[PDB]
């Protein structure tokens, strides 16, 4: 009753660094179908994202020359990214160990799953793939403030691992980099990669009365559970990317220790002290 999963199937015949888990992007492995799936996904997202995605995201797609019609060549994209913020993307097989992921970010390397979902999975894939990782995550790396936030997040991995607090950082990442909203004078916009690559979450997170929208608060977020297989019950809202970066500056160690003893908020809870939008 067990068959190899998509990550295993896609990486047949390929290898990865046993410590940093990178490989050269295997350009030869992309089929015509892959390029067509990419183009379909790209087109679908670009139709639905105007007035929903933050303006910086859509600008980043353009400035980085993210291919509309084929899976991007990572090396070519890196020429633009490096000149902008000194970041680059690196190819990985799929999910990688946490300390490796943090080490990458700490060194301004963004790990991107190299392979793409199959066409029958157009609507949704549970695993990260190159569409979610590249299209969703990479365009904001052109923004120097957002890029510094990621670098600072990466550097915080060492302290968090030493204190048994990686899950608390994982929650911060989830509720910002993956599922964050940013308020603007024009209305609420989206910066989270998991929403930006989604067929439908883009609609729900802005239009539905169902989810909570709560002002960003570092300690609250680090004490908040999430689930991976459903639309978010709570979205955290920032005023600016500067708020994220500034949140990483003070000593996180006493926050971890105070939370180690604590009971976390459920994914759909509102805390007594929340600023509820
Ligand atoms: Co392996
Ligand atoms: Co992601």
């Amino acid at each position: 009753f067990v068959v190899p999963d998509i990550t295993t199937r896609k990486n047949v015949g390929l290898s990865h660094d046993a410590n940093d888990f990178t490989l050269p992007q295997p350009l030869d492995r992309y089929s015509a179908e892959d390029h067509a799936t990419w183009a379909t996904l790209y087109q679908r997202q670009c139709k639905l994202l105007p007035g929903r995605a933050c303006d910086e995201f859509l600008e980043g797609l353009e400035r980085l020359e993210v291919d509309a019609d084929r899976v991007p060549d990572f090396n070519k994209l890196n020429e633009k990214l490096m000149a902008a913020t000194g970041w680059k993307i690196v190819a990985v097989p799929g999910l990688i160990p946490d300390d490796v992921f943090f080490e990458h970010l700490a060194n301004r390397r963004f790990p991107v799953t190299w392979w793409l979902r199959e066409p029958h999975q157009l609507d949704y894939l549970q695993e990260p793939d190159v569409f979610h990782d590249l299209f969703g995550h990479v365009p904001l790396l052109i923004n120097p403030v957002f890029a510094d936030y990621l670098e600072a997040y990466g550097k915080g991995g060492v302290k968090a691992k030493a204190l048994g607090a990686l899950p608390m950082l994982a929650r911060l990442y989830w509720y910002t980099v993956e599922f964050g909203l940013i308020n603007t004078p024009a209305g609420m916009r989206i910066y989270g990669a998991g929403i930006l690559s989604s067929k439908s979450e883009s609609i729900y997170c802005l239009d539905s009365a169902s989810p909570n929208r709560v002002g960003f608060d570092l300690m609250r977020i680090m004490n908040t559970r999430y689930r991976i297989d459903t639309f978010q019950k709570t979205y955290f809202v920032i005023d600016s990317f500067k708020q994220l970066f500034d949140a990483t500056a003070p000593d996180a160690a006493p926050l971890y220790l105070q939370l180690a003893d604590a009971q976390p908020w459920g994914a759909g809870d509102i805390a007594p002290d929340d600023l509820v939008l």
